[PDB]
Parts: C-alpha cells; structure tokens; sequence
C-alpha cells in the first residue's frame, strides 16, 4: 500500500548494483546500464531501489534522482577505506545539500571479504586493512546516520535488515 523511494549512493565497485540486484531477486550478479527496481515486502511496503552512477563524470547529472527520496543507503567497501573516506569527504555532504532532513543508512558492504585472506593481503600491501565494525559504526555516528549495517551482497547475509531498517527508517 504505502509506497517508499530508496536511492543508493557511494564511490563506483562498492557494490551497489549487485546489493540491489541481490536483494530483489535473491540471487548474486551486471548491467552496465543504470536502472530502478522494485519490490513488495512487509515491514505493505511498495519499495522503489533507484541505482546511481558514482563516478565524477556525472557529479552534476546524479543529484537529479535525489529529489522526493525518502531514505538513502549511501554504502562503503567494508574492504576499500578509500570509499569509506569518500563518505564523510563526498557523499554525505552530497546528500545532505539536496535533502537536508531526509534519513540515511550507512551501508558497509562485502562483508564477506572481510575474513577475506587474498583480500587482507592485497589491502596489506598498501599499508591499509579493512573497515572494521567500530570503525563503521563511529562514521555512521559522525553523519548521524538512523542506522549502521553491514552486509553481503554475495552470501546475502544482513541484506535483509538494510532494507527492512531503510523502511523502518520511513514508516
Ligand atoms: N565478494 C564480493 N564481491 C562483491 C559483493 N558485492 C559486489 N561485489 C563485487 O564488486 C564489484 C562491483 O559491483 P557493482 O555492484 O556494480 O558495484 P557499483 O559500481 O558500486 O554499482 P554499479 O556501478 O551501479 O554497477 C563487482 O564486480 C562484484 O563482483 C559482495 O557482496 N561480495
């Protein structure tokens, strides 16, 4: 019945077409092309996923979806602080000019990688190492997000609760 706009944002490869793909038909990718979906779930919520094109080239272009969205998912590579910085350095600040009120999930992604051994090396090697909770959750206070979630888009796992809690974020 009641319907509910939902556009995720974030630094491009973090995972956001797959976590939507992932979620809407439960099964792991991809497009190239930037689309919308949908789905009927109960938290009876009609809830609209729009995807969004993260790269500069379209910084003036990419807002122009923001505009009625009732909740925002902006996501970060739990294995990329690189993404994770780009929250506080772009995308909330993003956000924040075109919807000043509107709520926002921060949305730590492939969790799944985290444990990751080849992954942990190559992060290694570049003096870096993964997102771990704390750290995600101590950004999420920083941007006073209504909520910190991890998930994967890969194994599925807490996939779920971010939509859900995106919802809760709106009913
Ligand atoms: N291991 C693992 N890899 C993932 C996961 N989610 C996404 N990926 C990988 O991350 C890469 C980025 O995929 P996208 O979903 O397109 O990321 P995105 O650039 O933020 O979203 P789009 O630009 O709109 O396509 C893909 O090659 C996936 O294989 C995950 O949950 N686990």
């Amino acid at each position: 019945m009641q319907a509910i706009k939902c556009v995720v944002v974030g630094d491009v490869a973090v995972g956001k077409t797959c976590l939507l793909i992932s979620y809407t038909t439960n099964a792991f990718p991809i497009p190239t092309v930037f689309d919308n979906y949908s789905a009927n779930v109960m938290v009876p919520v009609n809830l609209g996923l729009w995807d969004t094109a993260g790269q500069e080239d379209y910084d003036r272009l990419r807002p122009l979806s923001y505009p009625q969205t009732d909740v925002f998912l902006i996501c970060f590579s739990l294995v990329s602080p690189a993404s994770y910085e780009n929250v506080r350095a772009k995308w909330f600040p993003e956000v924040r000019h075109h919807c000043p009120s509107t709520p926002i999930i921060l949305v730590g992604t492939k969790l799944d990688l985290r444990d990751d051994k080849d992954t942990i090396e190559k992060l290694k090697e570049k003096k870096l190492a993964p997102i771990t909770y704390p750290q995600g959750l101590a950004l999420a206070k920083e941007i006073d997000s209504v909520k910190y979630l991890e998930c994967s888009a890969l194994t599925q796992r807490g996939l779920k609760t971010v939509f859900d809690e995106a919802i809760r974020a709106v009913l």
